[PDB]
């Protein structure tokens, strides 16, 4: 990840005008849509939290959690820490990132700070559901000037995406003011 | 450097009891002694600053500044960013690190934050002197509980080093309370 940290602008885009900041959300959304398309129901939920973090949930199979034979860590960690631009870029440029994977009846949890995992991926409990959740706090050392998420920028893009991804329910929620939207095109 | 950031205790030592914190200084000192040993004047200066940073100076040749052909960056940056344990570990676990190299008639400067160079090593002026200086601010995300440098822990180790490295003068200065020592065999 040190390559991304050296020159963040080359990977995410402009880090001052807010375009790079919103590209962080859309990179994560692309991965979530990818996961949601594997299942039958297919719903993603994008939430803008009151602390200007964004979470993206899907109800898909869940990112692989088993140990990678070469890397010697969970396959989830490899995805988050090895170099669309990749979710590893989002992780690198997030001062905090929370990963929650529900898979094979188990809840898996891991926390990152500036791309560095705080502990190995851990099974913390049980679940009937499946899916992946990523919540990230954009790094204020990287992202300057425009640091807060504009609802309209996300709402517009997710609406455009709904028509290209048939059968995928996309929910947008803003916990700052309670505003929400539901984009679900069922064509074909 | 992510391997170091992932498990800092495994490289630097215990990050809670103060062992790792002080080992940061000693790793930098090891490189300063190597550089001092191959200079005419053989002195290093370890300074504890008021803002809880430490700087280590030598008056040796200055570490190499030319572009490393494989890595494509200054040889100094390769030393600071690629894996005694090494100054790259110290760089990775410092919230800020200032590098100053005096070599071949030129002053070179570079700043790192958490091991990440803020710009390429740059020529900032002219000089007659030679040597290397590294000042580092230990990351308060990594180093907990014991966050401040104890003078006597550093003085004890530098005394031991002065006997082993007989030719090398070692000065220790505390800018918080004006305390100082000069170890030389
Ligand atoms: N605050 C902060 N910024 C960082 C950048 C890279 C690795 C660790 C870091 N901690
Ligand atoms: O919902 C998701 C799924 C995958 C990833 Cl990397 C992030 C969010
Ligand atoms: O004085 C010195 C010399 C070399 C290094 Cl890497 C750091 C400090």
């Amino acid at each position: 990840l040190d390559a991304v940290r050296k020159r963040p602008g080359m990977y995410i885009g402009d880090t001052d005008d807010g375009t790079g900041l919103h590209h962080m959300v859309f990179e994560v959304v692309d991965n979530a849509i990818d996961e949601a398309l594997a299942g039958h129901c297919k719903e993603i939920i994008v939430t803008i939290h009151a602390d200007n973090s964004v979470s993206v949930q899907d109800d898909g199979r869940g990112i692989p959690t088993g140990i990678h034979p070469e890397e010697g860590v969970s396959a989830a960690e490899v995805i988050m820490t090895v170099l669309g631009v990749g979710v590893s870029v989002v992780n690198a440029l997030s001062q905090k990132l929370e990963l929650v994977i529900q898979r094979e009846g188990k809840i898996h949890r891991q926390i990152y700070e500036h791309g560095v995992p705080q502990a190995p991926l851990a099974v913390t409990g049980e679940t009937e559901k499946t899916g992946t959740m990523v919540r990230f706090w954009p790094s204020l050392e990287t992202f300057t000037n425009v640091t807060e998420f504009e609802y309209e920028i996300l709402a517009k893009r997710l609406r455009e995406l709904s028509f290209l991804n048939s059968g995928v329910s996309i929910r947008l929620r803003d916990k700052r003011d309670g505003k929400e939207d539901h984009f679900h095109y069922e064509g074909g």
